[PDB]
């Protein structure tokens, strides 16, 4: 699967969302080079507002793109998991307030690596910070903690995405991952290790549809 991620790979993600009700869709295009962990992203709402801040999405909206130095090559799950991908599942507690539970299926499609989402979340404050529209639009910086899960054939992960409200507070967003292969040929099943992580969010001035663009930098560590 390493060789598919050589060169310059196009992405595209689609999500389906309904947080409390509030139902959503995102589309999204972009490029990934592995050999610099470097992903080159635009999402559009494509149902009009969106009705959660965008950088609570980040990491929902392809972690087979991380740079594994030389050293951890055969520490690289996702990769190893090509062509066929892998389904990525997780929790985010949002502290006092909601969680989103989330379901992708991240493969290729042809030489296009597409990550299909679906996003159901619940337990929200209408006028809480994700509802409210509270937090800002920031820079997303952290480590992902990776472990093995045997039993699945795949891996595990958790982390704490701190995000900045505008009040200068910190809404938490903690972080349950499970990764397993789609197909049933050999995947790389990895020592504990960390994908150190950095999201810069910014706008695309001539785009009057609500949107994101990113620039992602996501590179192994820890060994």
């Amino acid at each position: 699967g390493e060789e598919l991620f050589t060169g310059v790979v196009p992405i595209l993600v689609e999500l389906d969302g309904d947080v409390n009700g509030h139902k959503f869709s995102v589309s999204g295009e972009g490029e990934g080079d592995a050999t610099y962990g470097k992903l080159t992203l635009k999402f559009i709402c494509t149902t009009g507002k969106l009705p959660v801040p965008w950088p609570t999405l980040v990491t929902t909206l392809v972690q087979c793109f991380s740079r594994y130095p030389d050293h951890m090559k055969q520490h690289d799950f996702f990769k190893s998991a090509m062509p066929e991908g892998y389904v990525q599942e997780r929790t985010i507690f949002f502290k006092d307030d909601g969680n989103y539970k989330t379901r992708a299926e991240v493969k290729f499609e042809g030489d296009t690596l597409v990550n299909r989402i679906e996003l159901k979340g619940i337990d929200f404050k209408e006028d809480g910070n994700i509802l409210g529209h509270k937090l800002e639009y920031n820079y997303i910086s952290h480590n992902v903690y990776i472990t093995a899960d045997k039993q699945k054939n795949g891996i595990k992960a958790n982390f704490k995405i701190r995000h900045n409200i505008e009040d200068g507070s910190v809404q938490l967003a903690d972080h349950y991952q499970q990764n397993t292969p789609i197909g049933d040929g050999p995947v790389l099943l990895p020592d504990n290790h960390y994908l150190s992580t950095q999201s810069a969010l910014s706008k695309d001035p001539n785009e009057k549809r609500d949107h994101m663009v990113l620039l992602e930098f996501v590179t192994a560590a820890g060994i």
